[PDB]
């Protein structure tokens, strides 16, 4: 069955200026591209193709100028605004018609996730058509996230958000998966303490005992771009892993191309704009070299 | 007499897209702040208060957004387009009616200057009120800049620009001085073989007069920029280690007004509200407490 | 039945001189453990348990000084030296009577690995009890490794060290797992254009069809530590992981204890005389906390 | 009248195990060199020739295995040990004979000095030759160190070693110079709560007798210890980013012995042959050719 997704590239408020003064955080580079390639890629991963932005209403025309329709990644792009910084489960009321009856996936516009198989750990996510699914992963500080706690025995018992004292240090990652149960859900939902909380999306669905709470291992990098020096951080984290390897993360021609969904001359189309810089020589270099 | 700054900030075109295709290069960040208050900072140190910004049509408005008409920081800001990105000495016909019959400074947008007694440094750049002076720092990598060649005694000879074979590692840094006579010198420069008003003609020029000033920037300085990906966080890991070691921030642009006098402690205090939440905020209210020299 | 492991932790020559005048390399720190500490957490993680460490004539005590005998984190350690550094190879003839009659693994003393389920890639390596294991992975500068060439379905064909002209992108890293056979292997090579080269050791198994050559695949980080540059990235990017998950890299003793080969008390001993820094209070955690 | 050095380069103890179980701190790498060279490279900058490296007995012999005597780079190194880690003002028990009659400076085997102009900041430290004088820099963290306070116009009042509320955020760099008083005020001092012979009671001493001269090194200058884990990668990539960008060094020994002419280039060629594979062999060759202002 269909499943769609929601990218939030919301506001982060006034915590990064003046850095984020002109222009949200989201189109800021990470390394050598766009933060927002990233989860944009994340989705991509997990198989989605119709998806939906949601940003400032200042900035929306720049995703837009951005990433156009998709359809020259083979993908389907449609956008949306947030008036306000309400919430992140306020996605899912923008979103309401654009998600209709379908499976639906929401990931933050300024997470990054790197590893092996991450194809597959999406792969059985989105293969659930029932409930919800999201990621647990060990952290240092988990007071600035979800924290999820697990019983003597391996199982969800307890979700708080933003918790002074934190039970285990399991943060909940920005990528969710939600069933056609997801939107309702989020109308019922009342402001916290003044935010529509991902968390009680979350809880609700682990009252009703369908949240599925994975373990994404210490193998796997999960990083946010919370801090000037954590931005900084994952800057230096892809540029690292891109120049041992001559290859790209999260570069999104190369994850259409590789889904099969777009052919070897449509990326050699998208290749001629970028032809003098190195970007472009390394979606040109994909036509000819195999890559396991 | 006074001297008015022009910063570049244009179209970098298609160099370091895909990063660059939303915003202009001098809009992102080095570490914690755009990366146009850097230059910005280094006219300010130079004593400089009346700025022309030149970027393109589309960015103009952000850059707006972002730094207003100056009288925050005490100064006065102009803006201009570049809608062709037709090279560097064309900033002094765009400039012209900002120039006037006035002494002038061209920064480049995406240059960042450290160290001690920068501003010294600069008000004796600042100070010669004939002929342009220019500022010569030794890299790795001179093939990609104006190279400067020296005799026995160190006065400049000739100027190269992007020589495959340089005759010293001095390269000429982004930012110049210069006297009435660089609009007739810009005027009438011809196109380059590609096609760019290259700015190494207009300080041939000046050199040709015996009117060329070049100042060697020790190794001591940082002069770094942000042509490549990788130098660009290698900027913001620079900025950050200076910053997070000293408690003292390097190119704030509220500190510096507020050390020329340019604002006081009443404005200083009011620009640091609406930032009171954030650690650059909580730095602008500490500066009106402490005793820093 | 019975593999022991190696670690070749020799001169690295004048290459990084005089970074390494005073002490070689391998006894450098990446971020906040000897370097040493990352191969020996390798072999570690494919259960091997009996090992030999060899290095310079003047560093062995040093490494002697540091692991000791082993038997403190359930490890049987003996040490051997090289003379000169006369090629990889010559870890298969002095490490001849250690080898004995069992299955064996190389891993260079100065090679990094991080990823997911790096214990089962290893797993599968370690259980194969004959021939020889090797890893394939992409890189931007495959002229300074053992380049490996792949056939049109994904066969190994060709083994070249150090080519002018690489074939393909694909490094032999430095991890390698053997049988009985290798030693032999090892008396019979003569000098390369001046040193006992590995890759003949892996074409000698490549010609009697005996090397299994699996990809180490995008997701996985193979750092070498080989200019002062790239030394200086690993350390970054365990500072960056460490910092992120509260977790550490390569901790021996954090080893140890998973794969039961020390008990919650024999830790407890080792984590007092490093109390007071974070490395103890780390171990200390480690007592409490449930970590998947 | 002329001076000593004296480099502590002893245990660190247990704080930065497991990193620092095989070798000393002080042999670890900044970059492409160890850390040694650096402070080594400070006492050059200041003139001094003669210097004394305190170490643990453990690691005196592969000090010695790097540096030699000093022969090679125009100086006179000696060396001895501190067996038990009593505190830096013990350099002065330890060096006694070494320093005889003469000045000295102390310097921390694990401080970075840099920026324009750090030559003459040291010289006017060296020429006043009576009472001490030590160096106040901004930090974030002064808790962690000596610190300085200032009356309205700037003359040193008070120093205290570790406060828990620091009156400014000054704090006393790794480096000092003393007259011959330095000995016996060492030699009367008595164990810290700790059991340390602090090198602020020292400092102290000398301000009590309206000797102390404290200089403000500005912000301009990189002042930079390793004394984490975290700070120690982030000095590596400071220096990195100033030598990938100038082809130039920071603290390269052989170059500033040669800039001082204690070698001369015949001696200098001769330096560079073990190494003329690698690029610091290559960068001594260079060094013979170029002029570097
Ligand atoms: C979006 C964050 C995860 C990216 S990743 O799967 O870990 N990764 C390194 C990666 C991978 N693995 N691949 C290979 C791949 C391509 C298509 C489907 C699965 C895997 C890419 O083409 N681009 C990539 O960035
Ligand atoms: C970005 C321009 C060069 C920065 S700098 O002169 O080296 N520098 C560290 C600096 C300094 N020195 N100062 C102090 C200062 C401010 C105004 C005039 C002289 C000195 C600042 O307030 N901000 C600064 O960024
Ligand atoms: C030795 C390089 C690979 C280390 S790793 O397997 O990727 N890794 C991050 C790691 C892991 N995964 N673990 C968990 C683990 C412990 C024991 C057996 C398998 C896995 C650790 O205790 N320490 C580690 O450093
Ligand atoms: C490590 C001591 C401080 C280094 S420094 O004075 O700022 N500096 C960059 C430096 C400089 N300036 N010089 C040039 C120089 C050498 C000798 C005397 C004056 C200047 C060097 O040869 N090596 C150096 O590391
Ligand atoms: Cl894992
Ligand atoms: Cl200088
Ligand atoms: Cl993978
Ligand atoms: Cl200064």
């Amino acid at each position: 069955m269909k499943r769609k997704g929601i990218i939030l590239a919301g506001g982060s408020g006034t915590r990064l200026h003046p850095a984020t003064l002109a222009i949200s955080k989201q189109l800021l580079p990470v390394y050598d591209k766009p933060m927002i390639y990233y989860p944009l890629s994340t989705l991509m991963l997990a198989g989605i193709r119709e998806i939906l932005i949601i940003s400032t209403p200042q900035d929306t025309p720049r995703f837009q100028q951005l990433l156009g329709d998709g359809s020259n990644w083979g993908l389907d792009l449609q956008y949306a605004v947030q008036p306000s910084p309400d919430g992140l489960a306020q996605a899912f009321l923008i979103g309401e018609s654009f998600i209709g009856n379908d499976l639906s996936a929401l990931v933050l516009g300024d997470n990054l996730y790197y590893g092996h198989d991450f194809h597959e750990l999406l792969g059985s996510a989105s293969q659930r058509q029932t409930g919800a699914s999201v990621f647990a992963y060990h952290v240092l500080d988990p007071e600035r996230y979800g924290v999820v706690e697990f019983d003597q025995g391996g199982k969800a018992i307890s979700l708080e958000e933003k918790p002074l004292e934190p039970k285990s240090n399991y943060a909940v990652t920005g990528l969710y998966f939600y069933d056609q149960q997801v939107v309702d859900i989020a109308r019922d939902l009342k402001p916290s303490p003044g935010e529509l909380e991902i968390t009680d999306v979350n809880r609700a669905y682990l009252e009703r005992g369908q949240l599925s709470v994975e373990i994404m291992g210490r193998g796997y990098a999960w990083l946010d771009t919370g801090t000037h020096d954590s931005l900084l951080e994952a800057g230096q984290f892809i540029a690292t892993l891109e120049n041992r390897q001559g290859l790209k993360v999260a570069c999104p021609e190369e994850i259409a191309y590789r889904q099969k969904w777009i052919d070897a001359a449509q990326l050699e189309k998208l290749a001629a704009p970028l032809a003098k810089n190195g970007y472009g020589q390394y979606l040109k270099r994909l036509l000819t070299e195999t890559v396991y």
